[PDB]
Parts: C-alpha cells; sequence; structure tokens
C-alpha cells in the first residue's frame, strides 16, 4: 500500500520502560495471588494516518508463561519475567491485531504479562505500542481461535493493570540481547590457520532467496576482528572496528525475494574472523536466522563489485569456520546491543 523511503540504519532497541503488566483482575489487588489458569489477552493497533506499518520488533515477559501471535499467526512461546523475550515480525499495514495466551502456573502467585512493540513505519518513523488497561481480556480460558481477527472482542473486558516496569512485584525486566551470536560461527578465508591470518581484506557473500514468500525486514548481528564493511543487495549497511562490542542493524526495505548480505573484512593482524546472525521475517508471519558459517563464500583477493547481489561466484571458496561462537581468543563475552 505505501511506497517504503525507509533506509538501513542503527537498530533501536524496543524498551520496556513505558510498558505495564496486565492480568485480568480476578485478584483486584495488583501483583496479588492469582490461582492456576491460562487466560486471553487482545489488542488491535491501527497505523496512524499517512504511516505504513512494515515490521515491529516486540519485547515480551511474563509470569509465568505466554504465547504470543500476530494476525492469528503463533510467533513466539516463552516465560519468566526476570529477561524479556525478543521476537521480530512482519505487519499488515493499517492494523494488526496482537494476541497473547498468558499462564499462571504456580497457585497463590502472582500473574501478568508486559509487552513492548515497536513498529517500524514505511516513511522510516517508528512508535512504541505496550500492554495496558486498553487491552482486552477474559476472565476465563481463551476460547477457541481467540487469537484471529476474526473473533470480535467487543463485549471483553478491559485487562487490569499489575504493575508499571519501575514499580512492581517483579522489577524491571533485562532486556535480552538483540540476537544471539551463540549459534554463529567465527569465519575467515581458508588461509586463517594456526591462530592467525594474514594482514589484509577478505570478502564474504551470502545470499537468501525464497522465491515462493515476501521477504520484508531483516535484523542484523555483526562484529569482526578488526573491522567490517557491510553491504545488502549492494547498498552500504554500515561498518564497525571492535570484536568486543557488536554492532545491530536494520533492513526495512529488503527486496520481495532475493537478498545479497557482502561483508568486506579487513585483518590488521594476529587472528582474525567475522561473525554474524541475520533474522529476517516474512509477510506470513515466518522468519528465518542466517548465521556465517561454511555456506557463505569467501575470497581472498577481493574483486571489484563483490557487494553487488549478481555477480559470478567461480573462484570464491566455501568459508572456514574458525569456531563456534564462544571459542578463544575472543571468548562469550561479546557486547551485544539489547532487543
Ligand atoms: C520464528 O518463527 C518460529 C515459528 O513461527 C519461532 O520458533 C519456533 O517456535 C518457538 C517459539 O519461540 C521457538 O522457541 C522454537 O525454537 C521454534 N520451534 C522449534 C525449534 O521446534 C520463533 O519464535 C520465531 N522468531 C521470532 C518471531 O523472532
Ligand atoms: C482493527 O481496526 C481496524 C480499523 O478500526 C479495522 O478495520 C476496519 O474494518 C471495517 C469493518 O470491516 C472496515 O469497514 C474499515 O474499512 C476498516 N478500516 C481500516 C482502516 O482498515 C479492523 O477490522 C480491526 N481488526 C480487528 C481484528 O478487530
Ligand atoms: C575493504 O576494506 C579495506 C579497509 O576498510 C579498504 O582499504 C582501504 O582503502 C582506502 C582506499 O579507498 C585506503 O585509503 C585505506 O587506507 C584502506 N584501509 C585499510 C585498512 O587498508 C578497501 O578499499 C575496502 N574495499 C575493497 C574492495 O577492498
Ligand atoms: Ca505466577
Ligand atoms: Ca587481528
Amino acid at each position: 500500500t505505501c511506497k517504503i523511503t525507509a533506509t538501513p540504519s542503527q537498530f533501536q532497541p524496543a524498551l520496556l520502560n513505558a510498558s505495564k503488566w496486565i492480568w485480568t483482575g480476578e485478584n483486584p489487588i495488583p501483583g496479588g495471588s492469582n490461582i492456576i489458569s491460562t487466560r486471553p489477552f487482545r489488542k488491535n493497533i491501527t497505523a496512524p494516518c499517512g504511516k505504513c506499518s512494515v515490521c515491529a520488533t516486540i519485547v515480551v515477559a511474563s509470569d509465568d508463561a505466554h504465547t504470543f501471535y500476530v494476525n492469528g499467526v503463533r510467533i513466539g512461546t516463552g516465560a519468566g519475567f526476570r529477561q524479556g523475550q525478543a521476537l521480530f515480525v512482519a505487519l499488515q499495514p493499517t492494523w494488526n491485531l496482537f494476541a497473547i495466551a498468558g499462564q499462571n502456573l504456580v497457585a497463590n502467585s502472582p500473574a501478568g504479562i508486559m509487552a513492548s512493540i515497536l513498529v517500524h513505519f514505511s516513511d522510516g518513523t517508528s512508535e512504541t505500542f505496550v500492554t495496558d488497561e486498553s487491552w482486552k481480556t477474559l476472565r476465563a480460558a481463551p476460547p477457541e481461535n481467540f487469537q484471529l481477527p476474526s473473533t470480535n472482542d467487543s463485549n471483553w473486558p478491559s485487562a487490569a493493570v499489575q504493575g508499571a516496569y519501575q514499580n512492581s512485584v517483579w522489577g524491571p525486566p533485562v532486556l535480552p540481547p538483540v540476537l544471539p551470536l551463540r549459534g554463529s560461527n567465527w569465519i575467515w578465508t581458508s588461509d586463517n590457520v594456526n591462530g592467525a591470518a594474514p594482514v589484509g581484506s577478505r570478502a564474504f557473500r551470502k545470499t537468501v532467496n525464497q522465491c515462493t514468500k515476501v521477504a520484508v525486514c531483516a535484523t542484523v548481528l555483526i562484529a569482526a576482528d578488526d573491522r567490517y564493511t557491510l553491504y545488502v543487495n549492494g547498498a552500504t549497511v554500515g561498518s564497525g572496528s571492535s570484536y568486543t562490542v557488536a554492532d545491530a542493524y536494520t533492513i526495512p526495505n529488503l527486496h520481495p525475494t532475493f537478498n545479497t548480505f557482502a561483508i568486506n573484512a579487513t585483518n590488521g593482524g594476529g587472528p582474525a574472523g567475522v561473525i554474524a546472525t541475520i533474522l529476517i521475517t516474512y509477510s506470513d508471519g515466518s522468519n528465518e536466522t542466517v548465521v556465517t558459517d561454511a555456506s557463505w563464500k569467501a575470497i581472498q583477493t577481493i574483486p571489484q563489485g563483490f557487494q553487488p547481489p549478481l555477480i559470478d561466484e567461480f573462484g570464491w571458496e566455501s568459508a572456514k569456520i574458525i569456531g563456534a561462537f564462544g571459542v578463544a581468543p575472543w571468548g562469550a563475552g561479546m557486547v551485544i546491543p539489547s532487543a
């Protein structure tokens, strides 16, 4: 419906600071003891006039457990209030139905769900939406298909606020990392042997091409021992020079079927590696994760136009796995931006 003029940017974290814990109010004491039960929560959110909504970064926490739905599609299950859970999803352009099944699993114990939904719009702006008293709930188990847009929540009661981010029985949940590096690998060209690699630049390429789906947004987390520059479909996304502080990016304007991620990474001397995690959202509400591994292509002398999407990859080798995230010399302590 809308032209997307947003361009790749530094990733913007969704925060919980304005969000509220909600439950049903079966106990009128907020943060009070509640029965073992499952309860539904719904909120129809519409885009401000003239803007189209594209995708969302979501952080959700629960006491005790939750299932998160968008426009009837299950996008995540999780549990716990000490640390939020990160979710990413593509959106309909003008309205989106968010639905959460929350579960209290311990008798006589508090119950609640808290979520923050950072919507990104076609024009490059964003707005956060939160769980609060405007959500609808029921003092009963969730009806069949409670999460589908076709269910009528007109006669549902309002959710009851259990507490605020900074004033609740739970205290403020810690934000999770935007994406895990656990699961990815430090990779390099195969001249990386015995713990070091030659001085110089190396290039890496990964193409994602699900021709029967519509890709919407990508989130990228990347770090390199020494420095890198990152490209998507030939356009520059960003660059960094730290292997202890990782960078996160949002790509809001993906091509619908074919996207090439390319990295020029440089070694100043000593050990070398590049590591990344990429999440792509699809318009059917599914996602896929890509990590640096041996399915990337790599080359030791970088050719002109190493970044364009459709170059000939003859003479590119499979990238070498230096080690899974955590290996020496870099270890497991990478600083990762908050989701
Ligand atoms: C991506 O989509 C999938 C399915 O829609 C989600 O992953 C699966 O579902 C649960 C929900 O968290 C995951 O914990 C499991 O690891 C997956 N199922 C398995 C391994 O059998 C995932 O939540 C989505 N990611 C988002 C929305 O960021
Ligand atoms: C969420 O709200 C939107 C907007 O209030 C609803 O969309 C409207 O639906 C009516 C009835 O079908 C249409 O006549 C309007 O043209 C729609 N407006 C817009 C701006 O799309 C939407 O149906 C609601 N969704 C749910 C699940 O309640
Ligand atoms: C790949 O990355 C390296 C480092 O960022 C680039 O090398 C730089 O090239 C410029 C010329 O435009 C020099 O002025 C800099 O001094 C170089 N820096 C370093 C650290 O060597 C290289 O040009 C990039 N692109 C390609 C295609 O290799
Ligand atoms: Ca509980
Ligand atoms: Ca080095």
